[PDB]
RNA sequence: GUUCUGCUUCAACAGUGUUUGAACGGAAC
């Protein structure tokens, strides 16, 4: 029973049946001082309170996140839903395939075994057949399972958008309204965090067990809060403010920590720019960067097609449960870790130039800097001409007219696209700025050699979506060597000719041999030195040209505010945007309960993981007379245990794949094998690198001591259990650490390894062994293989109790008669449910045939 | 000797990207 379910209550009387966990009733004190993305921690673990996997201890910690911040407590995560990208969750939905075969076997109702949580599959990067079976396994899985999305290949390959389309916010689901959360395999997941949705890309392992109803074990976090007030200067863009946020959060040392926005200018980041930004927090190390719930966030919900009268709910949601920001009241502000602050009016807006992109130049400062390098000693910032020749120029004809050619003319503008997501906008902005110059009668002179190269991707929406392009064109920049007459009055006056160019793909990749000047600067300001046709201007007190008709034009006249920009963007590219979205989904998965494994396929097969499985719980068996597989050293990687990339031919994998037909050149990945055991399992410590003690150098291979030969580890495994002897490995300090690797705990599993005794482990591979049923044993402090004496040749006899406790001591008896004591590594009861159980698996199988 | 090319590794930052570079791995002759 959950202990809090007296906290539920109806949003709306007129709805009963709609309820949501008042959080503020749990304590009002303590929760309105709480950041925001600790509070959806908090909901988390409150609505899914069931006294086991998450318990009242937990909620109690969270709520007390003022203080435990500092004991570094671990407290549990219990994500909304789940993404598994690309083909990464094809061992998942195998072993949910897998489960519902055992629970059919044990006569019980196969449907009952589902994700305790949607899960969407996206499957939108850009051998098509190679991939084909994998993409027809997951597509049978997206309808055999309930909440199981799947965005296919050959439809939104523009993943932002995908990752916003799937983004729920809040949850209306079941009788609950919650907020929406998530992790993913996706490395970009924590982009969503700038919608409001807190959540990261975790190991695809984790990602599983939480589709199996394990939360995500992590330490509270201490949360930086980075306020933002002020307003930024006319020509400062976004990638300006993002980039000075970027950069700051960097120096002030936020990994490990959560960084939280607030201050009235979050209202002045549309949600492109807070995406933007959270988007980034790999750069500086925060494990995500939330932007809680604004109107802005709900406005934007309205602009990708969600419809009204559910949006409105939301807030009303929002509202009720104390998670609806109002930047502009400082009363709500949380109570953060620290606070780091920003001044929009303190950025501003750069060049770089004339030789270099680390020299830096203000915009407001481009004249001056510029009349003094001509001066200076030829230097990165200087060209040194007689101080005479400064106020030097030529003239020539072009097209049948004349144009004069002073020194710091501008001869090519140039726009290619950024790297930087924030460039979009930026964009759309110099745009805005063109259809105001062409407005205005302005123009760029003939000779000046213009392009304008976006590249692909969201940018070409919004320029299309908001009929720009026609303007753009008009002043010389359409979608993609200087005039001969040009290049004459540059060398005949031997000038210093100025290029401009925007975006930081390449710089030295086009600097003409005839420009000895060339700067780095925004989109618009590109086209504005372009209309300017010289950067010797002071944009203040100096026209950009006298209107082909009366007056005179200055930049700040023709120059969008961001504010303008972001309505043209709320109104015509948002909207268009997600519609071509809705259809591309809707009309591909149109082309459309237990799965028919193909024995003649070598991608996809049924895992022996449940051989025998009886729904009565046995009692934990002793392993007994066990031999050492592998006696292995310090820092064994995952990468070792279950190592990536192509297969050698010398390998027990390649073996098997020879013996089905399968030539070297179609082995593949065991990457993409990964949804076959078999594969797998011969890959588990194929490593080339793997360092066994045993051979005492690197190599994928081990003794099998009863004959004494060396074989393939995998080889040696398998005849130890023809011989039915129980195996156990060796290990030195942080064993398992390394990136994410599926099968650094299935793959030991299917070799044989009933057990683990190391020194030290890496935490999260501790638990994925547990998950697989594998013991994890630890040396006591300060002994270990060489201070026990430990030969890896003796054989191992382990003696488990059925009245285990966590960290419990046990002994070890070897067959030379030594002795000595090692800790049992189950750390909690749930971890000792599942070994009871013989894995996480099994436990959800036994739970689900009743 | 030539050519083609990953649940990889490492590095860089006009600036974090379906980026750039390097390494190793793999394939073919």
């Amino acid at each position: 029973s959950n202990p809090f379910a007296y906290l539920a209550e109806p949003l709306d009387p007129a709805q009963p049946g709609k309820k949501f966990f008042n959080l503020n009733k749990l304590d009002y004190s303590r929760y309105g001082r709480l950041p925001f993305s600790i509070r959806v921690l908090l909901e988390a673990a409150v609505r899914n309170c069931d006294k086991f996997l998450v318990k009242k201890e937990d909620i109690e910690n969270i709520l007390n996140w003022n203080v435990t911040q500092h004991m570094n407590i671990e407290v549990p995560f219990k994500p909304a839903r789940v993404i598994l990208q690309d083909f990464t969750g094809v061992p998942s939905v195998v072993d949910f395939a897998a489960m519902r075969d055992a629970v059919k076997k044990l006569g019980g109702d196969p449907e009952k075994i589902n994700p305790i949580c949607p899960v969407d599959l996206v499957i939108d990067h850009s051998e098509f057949e190679r991939n084909r079976e994998r993409f027809e396994f997951l597509k049978w899985g997206s309808k055999a399972f309930r909440n199981m999305r799947i965005i296919p290949p050959g439809s939104g390959i523009i993943h932002q958008v995908n990752l916003e389309y799937l983004a729920r916010v809040v949850f209306d689901q079941d009788g609950y309204y919650y907020p929406d959360s998530l992790v993913g395999t996706d490395s970009h997941t924590t982009m969503i965090d700038g919608l409001g949705v807190l959540g990261w890309g975790v190991g695809g392992i984790e990602a599983e067990a939480v589709m199996l109803g394990q939360p995500i074990s992590m330490v509270l976090p201490q949360v930086i809060g980075y306020r933002l007030m002020g307003k930024p200067h006319p020509l400062v863009t976004s990638t300006d403010i993002v980039l000075t946020i970027t950069k700051h959060l960097r120096q002030v040392g936020v990994v490990g920590k959560f960084v939280e926005f607030f201050g009235p200018g979050v209202a002045q980041l549309s949600i492109a720019d807070r995406a933007t930004i959270a988007n980034m927090c790999p750069e500086y190390g925060a494990t995500a960067t939330f932007f809680p719930v604004d109107e802005v966030s709900i406005k934007y919900l309205v602009q990708t097609g969600r419809d009204e009268s559910k949006v409105k709910q939301i807030r009303k949601y929002l509202q009720a449960v104390g998670m609806f920001r109002d930047y502009s009241d400082p009363s709500q502000d949380p109570d953060f870790t620290q606070v780091v602050e920003l001044d929009l009016k303190t950025v501003v807006p750069c060049c770089s130039g004339p030789k270099r992109p680390q020299d830096k130049v203000a915009v407001s400062d481009m004249k001056k800097d510029f009349e003094s390098c001509l001066g200076a000693k030829q230097g990165f910032k200087g060209f040194q001409v007689a101080p005479d020749h400064h106020n030097d120029h030529k003239t020539f004809i072009y097209n049948d007219s004349e144009f004069t050619l002073s020194h710091g003319s501008v001869v090519i503008a140039a726009i290619t696209s950024s790297t930087n997501t924030s460039n979009p906008s930026v964009m759309l902005g110099a745009g805005l700025l063109a259809k105001k110059a062409v407005d205005a009668g302005l123009n760029v002179k003939p000779y000046v050699k213009t392009s304008l190269s976006p590249g692909s991707g969201v940018v070409t929406y919004y320029l299309r979506e908001s009929g720009v392009m026609p303007y753009l064109s008009q002043l010389g920049f359409d979608v993609v060597p200087l005039p001969e007459p040009v290049v004459e009055a540059i060398t005949q006056g031997d000038l210093v000719a100025v290029g401009v160019l925007s975006g930081n793909r390449n710089f030295e990749g086009r600097v003409h041999p005839n420009t000895r000047a060339n700067y780095l600067a925004s989109p618009p300001l590109v086209i504005a030195y372009a209309i300017a046709g010289t950067i010797r201007i002071d944009f203040e007190k100096e026209p950009l040209g006298t209107n082909a008709k009366g007056q005179q034009v200055f930049l700040r006249d023709i120059w969008p505010t961001r504010e303008e920009i972001q309505a043209v963007e709320r109104q015509y590219v948002i909207p268009g945007m997600f519609t071509e979205v809705y259809q591309k989904i809707e009309t591909v998965n149109a082309s459309w309960k237990l799965y028919l494994w193909n024995p003649k396929s070598t991608y996809i097969k049924s895992p022996p993981f449940f051989e025998n499985l009886t729904l009565d719980l046995q009692p934990p068996k002793s392993i007994v007379d066990a031999y050492v597989l592998l006696n292995l050293g310090d820092s064994v990687t995952t990468d070792h245990i279950s190592p990536a990339g192509n297969i050698a031919r010398n390998s027990p994998a390649a073996r098997y794949l020879t013996n089905r037909g399968l030539t070297p050149r179609e082995f593949n990945s065991y990457g993409s094998r990964r949804g076959n055991d078999a594969i797998m399992a011969r890959g588990t410590f194929a490593n080339i690198r793997l360092l066994n003690r045993f051979l005492n150098k690197q190599a994928p291979q081990t003794i099998h001591l009863p004959s004494g030969e060396t074989l393939d580890v995998f080889d040696a495994a398998e005849r130890y259990q023809q011989e039915g002897h129980p195996l156990i490995v060796l290990a030195g300090k942080e064993y398992g650490s390394g990136s994410s690797r599926d099968w650094a705990a299935k793959g030991p599993f299917l070799l044989g390894i009933k057990a683990v005794l190391a020194e030290s482990y890496e935490r999260i591979h501790r638990s994925n062994l547990v998950g697989m049923g594998v013991i994890p044993l630890e040396y006591l402090p300060g002994e270990n293989a060489d201070s026990l004496g430990l030969t890896g040749r003796e054989r191992y006899t382990i003696i488990i109790p059925e009245n285990l406790t966590p960290r419990m001591h046990v002994q070890v008896k070897l067959d030379t008669g030594k002795t000595f004591q090692a800790v049992i590594r189950f750390d909690t009861d749930v971890e000792l449910t599942y070994f009871h159980n013989g894995g996480i698996l099994n436990y959800m199988i036994r739970k689900m045939a009743k």
